[PDB]
Formats: C-alpha cells, sequence, structure tokens
C-alpha cells in the first residue's frame, strides 16, 4: 500500500548504516516471513535477526515499491545528517564514549552466545601488550586524556623505533581504540594537502612512518615526510583553525586533530621535536618475539593490534569512575564478567610467560 | 500530511545555517515531544532548545515526509540567497556590526550560566593583549576604521616581526574580530590565482607569513611570497576591480579585500612597501613570554588569539558612540555587566602582572 | 497496464545480472509467446529458456511500459546490493563455495546435452595438469586452504620460473578456480595505486610477471615490479587494513587480498622473500611440451588454464568431506558421473602418455 | 492521444538505429500524410519509404508528444540492449553472418531499381583484387575461417610491404568485410591502453602501419609500435582474457580480438614474428598500377577497398554450402543474379586486362 | 492553458535555430500584440516580423507556461535532429544548394528595401575579385565541382603566395560560399587531433597559413604545419574513412572533408605536393593594391572576402543550367534584377579601373 520511509530511516539509524546499497540489500532480506527465517533462528547477523521481526511487514511492502533506492537514499542522508550534528555538537569526551560504546557492541557479540571470539586469547593479548611498555595501562589512559583534552602544543606523541619494535602495533590499536585516520606525509609538497584533508571530522590522526633525510648510512631511505611535518607546525600544535580539502576543493576549517607520529629513528630538527609533548622509544625485545613465536594466535588473529585489546586492558586495570558516567554501568558489567573468569594469579602468569618468552597460555 | 517548507526555512534563516545535511540533522531532533526533552531541559544547544517547541508540530510531519532533503535545499538556498543580497547591498560598517552581533551571540553563551567560559580569564587576555602594543585599543579601533573605510592605497597593514613576537597572534585575533580568510602566497606563480580566489566576498584578508627570496643569512627560508605580493599591487591598493578565480574558473569581479600581511623580517621592495599605509614591528618581550609560562590558560584555551578577546577590549576601553547605533544598546548592556564585575584597580594589577612577567591572576 | 518491478528483479537476481543494458535485452525477449519459442525449443540459452514461460506475462506488459530502463535499474541495484551484503557478511569459505557452484553451473551446461564440451578432453587436461607438479591435487587443496584461511604473513605464494614453464598456466587456472583479478605492478611508482585498487572486494590476487631491475645479463627485462612489491609489505602480509583507490579516489579500506605472485627468475630481496609462505619453481619439461604439440586441443580450447580443469581435479581426486557441507551432494553427483565415465586405468594411461610426451588420448 | 513508444522502438530496432538524434529526425518525417510523400514516391531513402506508411498514424501523434526525445531514448537503449545480448550470446560465425547480411542489404539497394551502383564496375574490382594476390579467393576464405575459429596463437596475419603495394587496401576491405576497429600502437606506452580499449566487443582488429626502429637507412621512420606489440603478446595470441578500458575507467574483460598487422618492412623480433600464424608480402606491381591508371573508377569510387568487393568475390567464387545454412538462400539468389549478367569468358577477360595493365573494362 | 510544443518547434525549424536561449528569447517577443508591434511595423528582423502574427496566440500562452525552457529544448533537438539527418542523407550538391539558398536569403535582405547593402559596391567587389585571377568565375566553378565531386586524391587545392597576395581573401570567400571551417595545424603533434576534429560534418576545410620548418632565410617563421600535413595524407586524399576527435573523445568516423590549404611559400615535400590536385600562386599586384587604397569600401565593409561576393559572380557570369534545378528559378530572378541594374559596359569599366589601379567606381 504505502511503504513507511520512516521505519526504513529508523532501521538505518539503528544499524548506523551510511551505505545506500548496503542498506537496500539488508532491508530486502526482511521481505520474507520471519516465521521461518533461518538467518534469525541461526542468529547469523545481529543487524538482521534483531530487526527482521519488527520490519517484516514494512519490508514486505518495501519489496514492491517502485523506488527502493530513493527511500534508502533518505535513510542514509539521515545517518549522515546526524553524523554531521554530533560533529559540531558533541564534546570530545562524548566522541570518545560513543567510540567506546561501539567497541563494546563489537565485544558483546565477539564473546557472546552467537560469536566466535575466545576471550582467553584476548586476555593473553592484554598480557602481551602490558609487557610491551612500562606501566602500559597508565600510558593508554594518559594518551586518552591527551587526545580528549586536545590542548595546543601538547596534542602529539612520537613513536620512534626500528621495524618490529612494537610502535606500529601500539599505534594501530590506539588508532582503533579512538577512531581516526592515518595519513602519509611522505608525499610531494603539492600532493600533501589532498592527504591532509583526510583528517576532516576525525578524532585523531596517525602519521604512519614519517621518513627523514640524513641517516642513509644506517640503511634508512631518505624521504620528505619529516621535512613536511616541520612545515606543518600550524597543524600539529593547533592553536588556531586550518582549512582542509577534499573533492578537489576546500571543505572544513577546523583545529587539526591531535595524534601520533610513527618514525624510524631519523634525526629530528629541534623545531619539529618541540611539537611532540611526549616521545616513546620502542626497541625490539627478544622474549616478546619468542612469546609470539609460541603464541601464533596473537598475530594470526590480529589481537595485539586491535583497539579492543586496549579497551579490554582499561576495563581490566582501570577504576570505573575514570570512565564517563553514561558508560560506567556497561563497564562494571564487563569487569564482573572478566573478574568471574580470570583470577589475578592467572592473568599474572600470562605476563610471566611473556617475560620468559614461552607462550602466554602455557 | 503537509509539511511547511517556510517554517523550515525560518529555522534555517535564524540559525544562519548554510549546511543542508546539518539543517536536516537539526530539524529531525524536533520531531520528538519537547515536554520531556532533555536537550531542552538541560539547555545544551541554543540552536536547539530555543526552537524545539515552536517546531515540534512541523518536525513531526517532516519526519513522515518523503522529500526531507529537497525541503532542506530550498531552506539553504534561501540562506545563501540572503548572503548574496548582503554582499551586494550592505555598507562595510553594517557588515562589521553583524559580525559583532554574532561574536556577542557567543559571548552571551560562553559567559552565560550554561557556558564554561571564565570571564576573569578572558579579561586576563585583554590585559595581556593590551601589553603587546602601545595604545592597543586605539590600534584596534584604527584598524577597524581602516578596514571599514577601505580607501585606495590605505587599506593594508604590515605586521613585521621575528617569531613568537605577537604578530601572528594579533593578526589572528584581528582576523576573527572582523571575519575574513588567511591566505598563503608563498606558492607557484601559477598556483596563486587558486588561493587569491579565497578572498571572494570576504571582509578582510590576511596573508600569513609572506616569505622572500632576498635574505637567507639570518636563518629565514626562501618562499616567493614577497615576490608575488609585488605582482599583486592592483589587488592591494584596490583602485579598480579585480577578477577572482574559484571553482576552477572566473567567478566574482570585485575590489580585492583590505587586510594585513604577516611577515618574518625580509627585505621588502620599495614598490611593495608603498602598498602599506601602516607598519607595526613586533619584538619578543620577556615579561610577556614569562607571563604565559605562568598563565597557561591564555594559550591553552586559545584566548589571546580570539576576536572575542579583542571585542571585550573595545567594550571595556571605548565609548558607546564609537559603536554602530544599532548595536550600542547591547554594548552598554555588556559594559555594565563588566563594570559590575571588575574594578579598574583590579584590571590594572593585571597589566602590572604582565609587566612583571608573573601571570595576570596573582 | 502495471508491470511488476519485483518480477524483473527476481529475474535479475537469479541471473546474477549486474548489467542494465543486458538485463533489459534479456527481458524483452520474453514478450513473445514461448509456445513457438525457438530459443526455448532449441534450448540455446539457460538464462533464457529456463525463465521465458514464467515471465511471458510480465514481459508482454514490460514491452508497453514507458520506463523499462528505470525498472531495470532497481533490479540491478538489487543485485549490486546483494553483492555488497555478501562482501561484508560471508565467510571466505562461503565465498569459495558460491564460486564453486557457479563453475559447476557451467560444467552442467558445457558437458550437458546442449553444451559442446568434450569431457574426455577436460580429463586429459587434469592429467596433463597433474604432471606439471608433484602431488598437484594436494597442492591445489593447500592453496585453497591457504586462501580461505587468509592468515597474516602466510597468504602469498611465489610462482617462480622461466617462460613456458607452467607458472603462468597454473596461476591462471588457480585464478579462475577462486575468482579474483590479475594485477600489473611493473608500473610508475605513482600510477600504482590505480592498479592496486582493482583488488577491491576481490577474493584473491595475482601479480603477473613481476619484473626486477636487478638482473639483466640473463636476458630478463627491467620493470619495477619487485621494487614496488617490496614497498607493499603491508598489502602482502595483511596484518592490518589498507586503503584502496578506485574511481580516482579512496574507496574501500580492507585487508588486501591473498594470492600469487608470478615471476621470471630475478633476484628477490630477503625482505620481499619473507613475504611468501610458499614458493614453487617451474622448470620447462620436454614431455609436457611435446605432449602439447600432439595434444593441441589442450591449448586450442583453453583447457589447461581453466579453473574448471582444476575443479574437475578436486572432484576426481579428493574426498567429499573435504568440500563444504552445502555443496558435497552436488560433487558426489559429479564423482559418480565421472567414475561411471572413466576407469582409473584409463586416466592412468593418460598420465603415462603425458610422461612419454605423446598426447593424452593415444 | 497516446503515442505508442513500442512502435517507435520497433522502427528503431528495424532500422538498427542506435543514434537518438538520428532516430528523432527520422520518425518525425513520418508525421506527414504518406498519401503524398514524395520521399516515398521517389523512393529516396529505404529507411524512410519502407516505414512511412506503417508509422504515419503513430508519427502524427508523436509529433504532438511533449517528450519525443525520452521516447527515442528508450528505442535506442533497446537497440543497444540487443547489441549487448548478441555480444554475449551469438557465436562468432553468427557474428560474421549478421555482418554478411548487413552487407547484402547494402548491396540489395546499391544494385537495385532505386540505387546508383554499377555492378559491372564492381566485378572489375573483383577482377583487379583477384590479381593482387595468388589464389585470392582462397585467401579471403582462409582469413575468414581464421577469424571465426579464433584460435590461440593462430589469430593474426601480418601484411608487410612498401607503400602502394596493396596491403592497406586488402586490409581495409577485409576490415569492412568483417566489421571491426583499426587501432594505432605507434603511441607512448602510457597512451596505449586507451587505444587498446577500442577493440572492445569487436569482431576483429587491424593494427594499421606498425612502425619499428632499425631501418632508417631505407628511409623508414622509427616508431615504438613494433616495440609495443612485442609487449602485447597476451593480447595477440589470446589464450586468456584481458581487461580493456574506456571512459577513463576499466570496462570489458575478454579475449582480445584476432586480426591483422599492416607493416612497412621493419625488422621483426623473433618473439613478435611467432605471434603471426600467417604473413603476406605485398610488392607493388606495374600492371596493377597501370590497370588503375586506365580504370579510374576503381579508386575514385573506392571499389577495391570495399569489403563489398570481397563479399562479391566470395559469392562469385565460393560454393554455397561454404556459407551458413541461414544465409545460403540469399547467396544462391545473388549467384544467379551474377551468373545471369556475366559469363566466365567476360570476367576472365577483365582479369586478362588487369594482367596487361590496360583497363579492366576494355 | 495548453501551449503548443509543435508550434514552437515549427518556429525553430523555420529559423534553423539551434540555440535554446536564443529560441526562447525570440519566442517571448511574440507574446505582445502584433497590432502595434514596432519591430514588425519597422520590419527590423525577418526572424521576427515574418512570424509574430502566426505565433501571437501561442506565445501569449507560452508566457504563462511553467517550463518554457523544456519546450525550447525539444524544438532545438528537433532542429539538431534534422541536421543529423541531412548529414547522412543529402548528396553534396544538395548540401551546396541549401548553402546557396541561405546566402541568397541574406542577399534578399541586404539588398532589400530594409537592408543597408549597396549593390553597386558588391558588384565592385566582383570586378575586383575578377581581376585577382585569370578566368576567376571558371576558377570558382571548378572548385565547386571539385568540392561537390569529392574524388580521391583530387579534392585539395593549394593556395601558395606571399602575404597580402590574395590567397587569404579568396580562401575566405570560398570558405563562406560553401560553408566549412578554417583549421590551424601549426600546432603540437599531440594537440592536433583537437583541431582536426573541428572538421566533423563540415562541407569543406581550409588549413590557414600552414608553416614549415624548412625555410627561414626568406623571413618566414617555423611552425609545424607542413610537417603535420604530411602525416595526414589519409585525411587529405580521402580514399578511406577517418576517426575525428571532439568533446575530448572519438566521435564521428567519416571521410575527411575536401578543401584548401593556404601557405606562405615554404618547401613542400613531394609526398605532400602529390596531395594537391591543383595549385594556385598569388603574387602581389600594384593596381589591385592601389585600387583598394582608393576603394576603401571593399575592405571596410568586408566585401572581397565574402562568399556573397562570389555568389554574385556566378549569377552574373554563369548560365542557369549550371546551377541545381531546384534553385535556378531563384537565380534567374536575380540575373534579371542584376541585368536590369548594370550594363556590361559599366561592369567592364569597373574591371578597367581595377586594372589602372584607381577605384572601381570612378
Ligand atoms: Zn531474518
Ligand atoms: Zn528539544
Ligand atoms: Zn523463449
Ligand atoms: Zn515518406
Ligand atoms: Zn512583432
Amino acid at each position: 500500500k504505502q511503504v513507511s520511509w520512516k521505519l526504513v530511516t529508523e532501521y538505518a539509524m539503528e544499524t548506523k548504516c551510511d551505505d545506500v546499497l548496503l542498506l537496500l540489500g539488508m532491508y530486502l532480506e526482511f521481505q520474507y516471513s520471519f516465521e521461518m527465517c533461518l538467518k534469525c533462528i541461526k542468529k547469523e547477523q545481529p543487524s538482521h535477526y534483531k530487526y527482521h521481526e519488527k520490519h517484516y511487514a514494512n519490508a514486505a511492502i518495501f519489496a514492491d515499491s517502485k523506488n527502493q533506492k530513493t527511500i534508502c537514499q533518505q535513510a542514509v542522508d539521515t545517518v549522515l545528517a546526524k553524523k554531521r550534528v554530533d560533529s559540531l555538537q558533541l564534546t570530545r569526551e562524548q566522541m570518545l564514549t560513543n567510540r567506546f560504546n561501539d567497541l563494546l557492541d563489537r565485544m558483546d557479540i565477539m564473546f557472546g552466545s552467537t560469536g566466535s571470539a575466545d576471550i582467553e586469547e584476548w586476555m593473553a593479548g592484554v598480557a602481551w601488550l602490558h609487557c610491551l611498555l612500562p606501566k602500559m595501562d597508565s600510558v593508554v589512559y594518559d594518551f586518552l586524556k591527551c587526545m580528549v583534552y586536545n590542548i595546543p602544543k601538547k596534542r602529539y606523541w612520537l613513536f620512534k623505533g626500528p621495524i618490529d619494535s612494537g610502535k606500529t602495533t601500539l599505534a594501530a590499536a590506539l588508532l582503533e581504540l579512538c577512531g581516526g585516520k592515518a595519513l602519509n606525509v611522505n608525499l610531494p609538497l603539492d600532493r600533501l594537502n589532498f592527504e591532509l584533508g583526510v583528517a576532516i571530522d576525525q578524532f585523531l590522526v596517525v602519521f604512519e612512518d614519517v621518513k627523514g633525510t640524513g641517516g642513509e648510512s644506517r640503511d634508512l631511505p631518505s624521504g620528505q615526510g619529516i621535512n613536511n611535518l616541520d612545515n606543518l607546525r600550524d597543524y600539529l600544535d593547533g592553536s588556531v583553525k586550518v582549512n582542509l580539502e577534499k573533492k578537489h576543493l576546500n571543505k572544513r576549517t577546523q583545529i587539526f586533530p591531535p595524534g601520533i607520529v610513527t618514525m624510524n629513528e631519523y634525526s629530528v630538527p629541534k623545531t619539529l621535536q618541540a611539537r611532540f609533548v611526549k616521545q616513546i622509544d620502542f626497541r625490539p625485545k627478544d622474549y616478546l618475539k619468542h612469546c609470539l613465536e609460541r603464541s601464533e594466535f596473537l598475530l594470526e588473529k590480529r589481537i595485539i593490534q586491535s583497539g579492543i585489546a586496549l579497551l579490554l586492558m582499561l576495563i581490566w586495570y582501570r577504576p570505573v569512575a575514570e570512565f564517563a558516567q553514561s558508560i560506567q554501568s556497561r563497564i562494571v558489567e564487563w569487569k564482573e564478567r572478566l573478574d568471574k573468569e580470570f583470577s589475578l594469579s592467572v592473568y599474572q602468569k600470562m605476563k610471566f610467560n611473556v617475560a620468559m618468552g614461552i607462550g602466554v597460555l602455557d
């Protein structure tokens, strides 16, 4: 009779779906009676089995509409219209809490009744990560406060180290823990601005492997990335706003996002150095490598690079009140979960096993 | 049933909202009953709580409308249309007063009971800023008269100074007080029109850190800024109109905007120098530097580079009749609030502190 | 009167038809009575005769409809939408089984009573192919497990060999058995992203004939392939996601696909070599060469490079349980047909022939 | 009342019209009573006088429609939708037969009651062509079987010869006899792919005048075309499919089409040579030139370059059963036509006249 | 109420109006009553006064129509559609007669009672032009026959001469008499296709001032024209079709148009020279030069370079039967008017004047 465009927009806003084709393809699965849906019975996809029921009726009418895409276009624009509002209205801590909430939804399913994730292998990831840097759980908390506070000339951390030292991994988990885009400044001074535009609306940015000049004697390729950063002081310390680009034309004007610079031991100009409020030197450690050699699951399952392993470390080490009021109920809920499955002496042993480089789970 | 396109346009026009996705996002939040509206109950957004009730009805119908996007378009074209009308019809002073009303709009909120802004700190900034130059409030006033009057060969100021000397800060605060855009002219003589086109319809312009080839011994980079500036004499003194490029074509033909040129102490050709009606030299001052070290909040909350700090200086030093008739009543309103809050002896101790380099609030 | 958009979409969805002009072309052939339909009477096209009757009615109305094109669009967006859904929700094994069902779909037709394919010849290809490498069926199986498992640093195979050595053939057959795209990386270090973007949503990738600067004496060209590969270590071992360029912008962010690298015997940097979990060397064999000279049909009917030849090898050598539960019944169906058609002693004489270099069917 | 979009699509599909403007302009000529049409009475254009009658009525209503182009747009898309189907469904021999049928329609009018063509001048063209190469009629048949069979590593012929030797002419008639696009590989390695995309959906391709390096001593310009061909082995012998481009993005992936390479006597690398299954050396012959000097009509009327002269040679020399069943009825029909107007001794004399270089028709 | 789209299309078709904005502009002038129409009363525009009355009614309704633009579109597509039809169906002579009718259309107006053209002056031009070359009217006639016949290797004329020698003038007059475009080939060998594409659907072409590298001593520039021409032998002699580029792609495939080549006395390669069926040499003549000095009106009113001057020469010298049957009656009409206006003895004195270099009207 008359397809309800509203319900479709609701489903989209509930699934957080900003892809028109992906929305179309999912709403259409609902057109079949749920009174038999195996996707639901078998709980295949949460984005499906939690809405099929409610939307059967409307999806059945939807499958007969003459402009299903136009409808999905408005549902999507709605998700984007909201993503644009929060962009200007939400505070940074709220930005961070939403990210956090989205990661918990991911964790709720991973370690749930209908999920594959093995939490024991993920706490092993926490043990390995907490052995990568001293007072690692305090570091992540600090980093998070640095990013949310986002204060001029104190918004960037510099990860320096050889390859396979750990900065890339920690810098990756940190990225996913907060949401944000990595960028590449090892480009020609004219190709730069396009890349810099990527950081639009982002919470944080990670300048992956910035290459410098000097050090070719130590087998390190000369690049202009370091040189470009020293020319992007305005961006890094962000005291005033900046104009960002995309679509071959100027878009947003804002405070460049705070972040991390991953580097490979190139000499740094004193003017560049001064832009980093914190520096972390990573050196490859033998036991850590050996631990992995005897714990393939941490790599093959991409656990130690996952921002989830870091959120997990927080929930496990950090005091509840350190989180936002709004999300604390969900945090205590996970602490109890965790505390109920792992004792301290068990988690501690995992850390001991890493130190001995033998296999977290031995 | 029958959504009102004019009611949405009203909302857009009173929010000065030129963003479609944003307008859409804002409006859809009014579909919910405002009775138990927390956003209103907590008064978290002026652009929301001030209009939710009046638009509840309309928004609720808008929610079930099939072309929400199209409705928002017309509302935005109406706002762009109004801005196109002011570009061609308001006097520069009417342009400056609207800008002032807008900043004031923020001040009511920042310093309101919902805002988080500390007015003592923003007055600490007036004091610090008032120690950056001799007779600073008169310096600001003149600039303003200069910009509004926009008179041939007497519309450009040259801020010359080392680094961390204040020119960047004052040029930034001035940029925000009047509206306008910063421009980079240290570019390829052909990738110039690109940037010069950003000046379209802008009130004033600021060429930041113009660099010259001449000079190098004193540690100053190359850049072609000075060079380029000398080839834009017609844009600078504005005796006749000019053709500005944007959208990768020739849009607006207008008198190029007045403004400032920030520079780092190079050799300025006589022909270029003759283009500036006034030139200010900034030399690093220890007390101002030490003072910041002890007055972190000035930089951390981006106060000294705010056009709001400067608007507070005019309201605090200058007489009412100096403002546009249309706004005075609002200024007087502020003077009183301010005079009720700070004694001249208090404000004076503040400048004394900056003078002794010890943080304004001691 | 009132054409059914859903009936056309059904037709499009069951033909996996993503082409609009093509869908339109197909559907308009159903407007004619199927009673005296020669295309059906002669069963010349599965995508036609299998659906003509069910769609006669609809097609006849479609013929007098004013927006046939628009109808076809939605039907295509529905198919693209389904493909967008599988990209994000199927496991790699479910991806491999669909691919297998499709190839099987062809096999039913090629070897059917309407097809022109000689099954003895395609079994001559299994034999020839089974003489190209030791334990070839186990080699194929592993690759498959490798690709499906897509595990960090253990997802790339290196096919190294001269020319006319078999690597090109096997890499082509393997490419068709799993789906995927061939890629050329011997390009300008900037005209690279272009090609790397072709890997988007693909199941596996094949970098064909990667060339290196090192080496030249032995008559091998220059090319920058090896060079480039070494700069794509992150795309190869797939520990973390990557941003792929297509449409002249940044589309999909995904784990780069697993695959093969075909190479012509250059010097492979240790850092690059460490990127391949397995390496196969192909050396020209006389009997295989002579055998082709006498087994023209193998090359002339493009059989040895077919993924169909290889699917026939798995069905012929491998046990049922090795296949996905969902498909086995169809394989068993084929095994029987095959076992009823060829005796092991016959197939063995075939390999003996390839061994003596005299054409498989003597 | 209501314009019949269907009839318009039928006319378009009957005229094989894929040009919207050309369709619009022709359907509109039908709006006038045919009961007086001089275009019909005078039989000016077959595309007009064979449909005016049937379409008057509908064209009269058409001339009053408010969106004649939208209608013509669907008629066209229909012709393209069909051209796309046959692209995937028709066999190569059917592809060739359709071409053949289209050439007969052209010949039916040329030598008909309302046509200008003089068949005697066209049989003179056949006599001249059959004197250009030994057993010429067997050559064309062979070439046609080579093209239809389209077998890997046996799909290309190489025409080598000085200028005005005859390869260009024969290669042109062959092109038109089969339908297909010529391409130019004498382009920069980066401009290549654009050109190569032209061969999409084509029956055959003709690489016109490929220039090499070496031979500048014999007054031959150095080019990179030969060099590019040796880099297009995959394309030439076509054992596996290839990706083709257009519209600045990737389109079809298919077996590159078979064809001819016209060359000017440059040395050929043994690796390139091996790609041509046949080579034909053309040497300018005196009597042939003299014959033309005394037979201007063969050139001024473009007869010896016309694919029609070749189809005519076939019908005249070849046995009916050598053609496809479907088209034989039409072939015997032309043989009788021909046999009724030209005796063997007459045609033979024409061949004798060419040999003597004096004028086919003397 | 209900505007007629066909009536507007009629207006567009009879004005040969291919401009949308222009058509719209013209039509809206008919909405006003034609009773007191001054434009009609004063007969200032044929494209106006000749149709105002018949369209008053329609135009008045058109004025209140909501989609005037869309109506005009169809009317223009109808005119473009007609032109697309003539491109493919008229004989070159029918093309030349339409062109002649059009120029004649102007002549009726220029020399009418509303026009400002002095016919004595335009006959002064025939005389001057008739002294520029021996047997000029026969020279014009031949060119015309040449162009219409468009016969292989006999379609290009070479106008070779110094400067101010007449070649430019005659080539311009000839260009206007037949229709066509001027082309610049002294360009980059890659920015050539651009210009060559302008020849699309044109009747004849004129390569103006082709320059050669050879030669320089005699004060002649460089340019690559001659060079390029020699690489376009296939475009020049038109034995086979060619692919022309426009819209930045490959549009029309056609026989390249016939025409003239204007040149300034360089060295023309034999291979290039063989491309011209006729070559005319222009050498500066004093009397012709002096004559202009005293016959300013010839240059000032752009008469000697007009195709109208030349059409007047054919009507004045040539016999009726030489024209197309379809137009003769109109020519005879003109001959009489002309013979009634000028005696042969008068016209002869005119040539005598040009001969003595003293202005034709003395
Ligand atoms: Zn379901
Ligand atoms: Zn509210
Ligand atoms: Zn059928
Ligand atoms: Zn007719
Ligand atoms: Zn009028």
